[PDB]
């Protein structure tokens, strides 16, 4: 049971609209909205979104290992050796969030200080006392991106597996020798860091120039989750605000996926007339191009939606029913729809280019969507236990004795397992990942999915407890 | 009465070392130790120090009121207008954090997102609804830095005042025309971002050309707190690790000063023959050009102490007993001491260029001393009815009218007056500030002076509460 | 008659290398090689090539006029209006080494000091008057590279006659309106700027993703001059020196191209085995990436030569036979060959990424191959009658009237008119230009062709007359 | 005899400004001006001047020896050692435009295109086989700003030969050890780049800071050539046109000295009233920052002429009698004065930050002072048999032995050492070197003095005879 498991059986019901219900839903810890900044709903004027892995949320961990699959083939048709088309994706390994350490060929799992919470060189986990070896501090300074890469969204959780199965790979074969800093053929060097970066030019180019978009489009029920409930709540938030698309997608790609998500024989409730969905947006805007989309943007162009092409220029008209926006600028869409930063509840999954850059920029609330949470949730819940006894070893350990300190990393790596081999995408044992500290500081509202946002009332308060500092207790 | 005076009124006292009465004394707000991450001190094996607002506590208000002066005077050498010297320094009217809006010419009171909580223009105090005109959606992008510049440090503490005192004069003076972004007087434009530079170089100026260091050294009973517990704690701190200064003053200023701080008929204890300064560190370091120190830095010079000019070339030798660096590194310090980042705790009053920097940097543990605290702690205990009913406040208007709104702002009001017309530097009402949260992340100990660590033994450990994510609760 | 045309011709015929014959040969003015600055050719040891219009000539107008349509129907495909089909390229518009302003959509000639000499809006020539308007002092500062764009090569040929057909078409087509900086189309703005833009994307895609070196390969006989005197001077050149090939091409096109310079029944000279392509170099490298090759260039890499792809990482092994390199920098070539600066003669036609560059980084000396020169010398001594002329009325103008001025404006249109309709590569009238300027400042050598060295004997002495000051003559 | 000699010699003389008497005058080589380009007087609508070295010359060497005294004592005062107190300043050592390599502690002589021509270590000057162990191929990257620095200006002249003392003095000094790089004084490390700033630092320390200006203006007629024909010639030049000073000097210095050029008992002539000097300027500019003056510049500032303080604020005024401007651009002077760039001539001494810059990046035409002329021009006429033979030499040695290159290095050392250790500014034997090259491809006119286009008539026309390409002739 993947976590796309369990969104697609919530999506399965049918929407019940009686109060009662939703109030009783929206306390079930996987259909609720967690709050860590209060936000007044009725506040809100405009909503917007962007769509991969939000509106449109790969099935996983199919969707993965299709990504996979075609960035293994271009590596391979690019000279890397055949025995790369040997690798089968697992999602057990990767945990979203992990720093490649472009030096030393190691995934990293840090906290919000960088310092080390696992360290795997391919598969092999680096216990502590060796760790220090590469790393005397235990730390990694992660705003050094020369070094270290963050692989902060979901589609990164190919490469995350892929770079651990090459390091594993070229590590263990005998036609390489393995150096600190990569591998030596004879008269050729590969680094890591080269090594890193044919990965991620392979990523990119399958997510532009190969297969993925095609293949995803020609298998859409295998691929993407559908919701009727989605176009239901689009309606509802239309009806006391302005609802907007921010995608980095192009059109076409966009105009698949969401005719797709929109395909009911019914429009917004059951029994209601079929809408396309262009009609669910006030405004619509692709090639966004975020993060640069929160600075100076791009020229604003107008996508012409007949042949999916840009139009010729710059464009320079208001607002229009039916026009489609390309680039430009965060100040495009409050400029057009009339709305302030704080007026604005953008959704969003990448953490970075959605959620920190819309709130530091621009002042805008922000919702992030946590797709694992709806299974991270269950492991929290089902191994609770674990958790507790781990809380209660830490507080007896500082009241003291060093059989305690074992029984701690015991509980730790019993826990973390739960979740996979690199851990919770939130913690390792008690202490906090990088990811989560980013999440609790820069998202407001978050959720597995932002549907649940249906089971809140129109103008609902949802509240987050004030802070205090140690000398205001 | 003044925070230095709170300092200098706990100096006065000796150290009274049994253990009863130093648990007993450490249980005081006052002297605490605030922890935001916990510490065990036991591991810590360096040490270190600025000295400018930690080791030497500059006395309030008569040393913001002296660069004051000489920063006015130095603005009417170059031809400011002499009415500037019938301005006189006020310390109710600053609080240090204040962000200085060049554009506008305000003076800025925002929490951690950007958002507004004061707005000054001059001495006027630009009420919520007129402040959307130049700030629609209340809210400013702290890194815009051309626009913005944050009055971090204490030293800004004068020229917080006299930006106020000089837009206010301006303003008001019937020889200039008031436009939006500056002062026109005929066929001179004195933009407010022009007019900043001026005051940042004439700040700048009295420091290094002007007159500041010789008026401070020559009443240093007038402008330095002085209090015999310090040689003891470093005495202790030398005991169980290592201790090192590093300073961005010069080595002259430095060794007029510590030598004044260290002048007592005697060594650590009462009755203990007296000891030089330089002998309670292992590492003395200068002209440290933090916060590039925790970077790449400049190059390690040596200070010939008998003369206080550098010698000539880069030194390239090892630690000796007697020696003063200057420049270098933060990774001098750790090769030449033999730590390990969070080996070190350093003590340092720059929120940005000693705690933000180490920390993000280089992995090093925090303390931070807050001068203010000293007095913003005894308004906060006495004024605690007023912060409670606007806590009932907030509860209570959530539960819901708009006379309670009303109220919500008079207490709030209230409350911020008793710290200051710029209210409490952690907050205005129940909103924390840019620096309050600055405070929380990167400083793990904080209070209003390092010398409350010598109530606490030797060993000991700081505790924090776990922080747990909303859907963790 | 085109400049390929006499190449063409002169390299159908056979080489006799009597001596006599040669010496005779090399005195008419299309075979010779002409010298700015003095070289030795017995000091030379190692010469060097890139191949595009050095060794493969491509025919003109035929592959211009083919690069054009590709770029046309490029630009059509993206959205450009159907009218582009009906453009056809033309020979004699383009004169290379003209300037495009993107901000007022003009093509300049411009002297060595951005003095205008030739303006022209699309097809519309404006006389000097007129272009002071947007010229006030006739002058560009050509260093800003973000609105100037310098036409240097072959290549930008078709672009160069494209940019002014666009401007044309845009100008005279009633469905848009002209501005000063573009065309307005109601709610698109195209600057000529974005235009511009638009044009070297559809440029650099036709070379890298299109059709064209597609259409050049299965066309060679079409498309390439064709020399059997080609392998007769690179063997020559072998027998007293090193030879090497730097390239930006890839090497699959690299290899069909050379291999059908050298497709001969017969190796260097008639009756001898045929041999490879790459036995007549010392060292092969493609993917030069000039001009950056001349300062940090790449990474070394290794041309898997069987399957035409890079092998994986960097090599770190030695020069060996048959090896092929990809990337680098030119201290490869210095280090694998053993050769210092002034001992590389590079021949190439790019004014500025070979030969200025290869000068002024490396202390190369260089000859530069200009194809045109072919024919613009036949026309420089057709006409010569005519620029006699005008020097003759420069000089009585000097010693002086407005009768003249005007006679030496119709001689010069006249003189102009004979080379095209932007005139002499070398020159408008009696007036260098840059192109002409960097030629003899960087190219100590240059030619037609660098056939031409096979006229000259072995350690041949090239004289240039010293230079005096005015002062000292 | 030095060039100040000369040029003060020539100063004494009256101008008798009968025709004849002037034609016959600037025909003789020192009061000629030299023409690298055609320049219609007639055409100019502004005089353009620096001021430092041009309208005020400084007499040679007591200023240079005055500025080499000064940067010792700036030197020995921050700690190096006293020997350096013993040097003394030697004006036969010194030719301008040499380079610093800062890498290995050399000044070089090079050619246009950075070939070696000479080569000094201290005072041992480096014979061609020696250099190519750090000069491979007697070539040097000038670009590379890094490690080389072009000693341009006569202000350079004092530090061109204390760098020279320096490196001499450390390398024969026994408490120091000679590295490749630098000098070791056991644990410090002084390399010749930081030597090389130090020695910079306190010559801009001097000319801003130190006493220079001040010992300058306290002894003017020692240090300053003083011509009662210059009043005459600005006020010629003013009949014409419009007349402006740029210089990077401040007001006070810029007065002093200004003053002191036009104390005389009478005005432009003998027996007219005494102008003030600033009568003679239609607009007068200081603090110019050039180069950067040629690009975007800094704000336009007012000069408070009483004070000599700068006004507070952008001036936006227009062009008053009696404004002394700060600052601004080089668009400030062609606003103001309605001149369009090659209606103004520039008279400049800096072949970089005057002539090639404004050249360049504005178009104005250029007189470039050479003050060493009226020196190199006597010995180059007096020894023009030396140069004669060493051109007969070298047309020999063409025509053909190794007997023969002896000679031509004989002749060229002997013709060299007349100019000085250095030898000409313009050549080395007959090799120009990279200022010869700049001053013929930047400065249109230039003299030792621009005072000699004193004896051209009003609408005279410079000729410079046209440049033919090798295939043109
Ligand atoms: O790793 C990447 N390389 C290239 N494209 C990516 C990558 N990650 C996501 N994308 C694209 O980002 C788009 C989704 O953007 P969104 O709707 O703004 O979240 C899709 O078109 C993806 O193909
Ligand atoms: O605003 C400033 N301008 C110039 N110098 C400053 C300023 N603020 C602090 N300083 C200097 O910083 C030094 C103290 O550095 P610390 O001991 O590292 O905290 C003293 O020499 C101060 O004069
Ligand atoms: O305008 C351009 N855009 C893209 N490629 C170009 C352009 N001009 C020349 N090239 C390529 O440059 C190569 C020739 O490089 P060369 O042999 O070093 O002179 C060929 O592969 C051309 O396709
Ligand atoms: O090496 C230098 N360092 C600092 N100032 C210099 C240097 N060289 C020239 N100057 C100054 O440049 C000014 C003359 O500028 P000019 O009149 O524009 O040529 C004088 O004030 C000099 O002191």
């Amino acid at each position: 049971t993947s976590w796309s498991d369990r969104l697609q059986n919530a999506a399965d019901m049918p929407a019940n609209m009686d109060k009662h219900a939703l109030k009783k839903y929206r306390r079930e810890a996987y259909h609720r909205v967690f709050v860590n900044r209060s936000l007044a709903m009725e506040k809100i004027k405009c909503f917007g979104f962007n769509m991969d892995y939000t509106l449109a949320v790969y099935k996983s961990p199919e969707y993965e290992s299709l990504g996979f699959e075609l960035t293994v083939e271009r590596l391979v048709s690019i000279g890397y050796p055949q025995e790369l088309l040997s690798f089968a994706y697992d999602s057990t390994f990767p945990t979203r969030g992990l720093v490649f350490d472009t030096l030393y060929g190691n995934l990293l799992k840090v906290d919000a200080y960088g310092n080390l919470l696992v360290c795997a060189h391919g598969f092999n986990f680096i216990r502590g006392p060796e760790t220090r070896e590469q790393y005397p501090n235990k730390f990694i300074q992660r705003d050094d991106t020369e070094r270290f890469y963050i692989l902060n969204t979901l589609f990164n959780l190919p490469e995350t597996y892929l770079l651990a199965c090459l390091v594993d790979f070229f590590t263990n074969c005998p036609r390489y020798t393995s150096c600190e800093t990569g591998f030596k053929d004879g008269d050729l060097f590969m680094s890591y860091r080269s090594m890193f970066q044919d990965v991620r030019d392979a990523v990119d180019w399958v997510h532009y120039k190969g297969s993925l978009k095609e293949k995803t489009v020609e298998n859409l029920e295998k691929y993407v989750v559908k919701d009727g409930k989605l176009p239901l709540l689009l309606s509802r938030m239309k009806e006391v605000g302005k609802v907007f698309l921010a995608t980095n997608s192009d059109y076409k790609y966009t105009d698949k996926i969401m005719t797709y998500l929109f395909d009911f024989p019914h429009g917004p409730k059951p029994g209601s007339s079929h809408r396309p969905w262009q009609s669910y947006f006030d405004l619509i805007l692709v090639d966004a191009r975020k993060p640069l989309f929160f600075g100076e943007g791009t020229v604003l162009r107008q996508v012409d939606t007949k042949t999916g092409k840009l139009k010729i220029g710059t464009y320079t008209g208001p607002l229009q029913h039916g026009i489609v926006y390309s680039g430009g600028s965060s100040d495009t869409i409050c400029d057009l729809l009339g709305a302030k930063g704080k007026d604005i509840l953008y959704i969003g999954d990448h953490i970075f280019g959605d959620i920190l850059k819309s709130k530091k920029r621009q002042g805008w609330q922000t919702f992030l969507v946590i797709p694992e949470l709806a299974q991270e949730l269950h492991v929290w819940t089902d191994k609770s236990s674990l958790f507790e006894e781990l809380q209660s070893l830490d507080i007896f350990l500082a009241e003291l004795i060093s059989s305690i300190q074992r029984r701690i990393k015991k509980v730790t790596h019993d826990m973390d397992m739960c979740y996979g081999m690199m851990g919770s995408l939130f913690r390792s044992g008690s202490r906090q990942t990088l990811f989560a500290s980013q999440v609790m500081r820069y998202a407001d509202l978050y959720a597995a999915s932002f549907i649940n946002l249906l089971y809140y009332p129109f103008s609902y308060l949802f509240r987050a407890a004030h802070v205090l500092m140690p000398h205001e207790s």
